């Protein structure tokens, strides 16, 4: 049972610009995507202060880099609050809509594509690199679902089986054909410590047979 939805209109806007813009520092989604990562754990650290049963879905909080050149897939995997289906529909829990118009505005003001994370829709920086991306997701109380979108207006929304999460969120980046660089290991440690060094949680790099 797979929902198919539309983007907003001004998400598919964001989403084409990224694509079709030229701008070669495409680098830049991964601190987003690790920024985000970041976020989200702080949410269940904050929860957790007053509830620590919200961690019983697992206590480490980290994210892993998972590169697969086989599959040509990076993931960013972390155990954060995680999100319900209904924040995954609603823009994967983002104000995209009014972030996307101001990072427009801010665009005709002398911004450039790296300060998108500024305007709340970093997420969407992953489709620099990426054809298809896929958000696996499980938050406390709700069930593990998968979103998917290889951008073209539309989205998918299922339940995920198979592989539990205990909590946190998957981004499965499968990578334009020309983008392998972000499978090396020498080039996703030198863009970690390069924009990433300070994140206050255990950022893992795995290595590949
Ligand atoms: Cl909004
Ligand atoms: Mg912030």
């Amino acid at each position: 049972e797979v929902e198919t939805f539309a983007f907003q209109a001004e998400i598919a806007q964001l989403m084409s610009l990224i694509i079709n813009t030229f701008y070669s520092n495409k680098e830049i989604f991964l601190r987003e995507l690790i920024s985000n990562s970041s976020d989200a754990l702080d949410k269940i650290r904050y929860e957790s202060l007053t509830d620590p049963s919200k961690l019983d879905s697992g206590k480490e909080l980290h994210i892993n880099l998972i590169p697969n050149k086989q599959d040509r897939t990076l993931t960013i995997v972390d155990t954060g609050i995680g999100m319900t289906k209904a924040d995954l529909i609603n823009n994967l829990g983002t104000i995209a809509k009014s972030g996307t118009k101001a990072f427009m505005e801010a665009l005709q003001a002398g911004a450039d594509i790296s300060m998108i994370g500024q305007f709340g829709v970093g997420f969407y920086s992953a489709y620099l690199v990426a054809e298809k991306v896929t958000v696996i997701t499980k938050h406390n109380d709700d069930e593990q679902y998968a979103w998917e979108s290889s951008a073209g207006g539309s989205f998918t929304v299922r339940t995920d089986t198979g592989e539990p999460m205990g909590r946190g969120t998957k981004v499965i980046l499968h990578l334009k054909e020309d983008q392998t660089e972000y499978l090396e290991e020498r080039r996703i440690k030198e863009i970690v410590k390069k924009h990433s060094q300070f994140i206050g949680y255990p950022i893992t790099l795995f290595v590949e047979k």
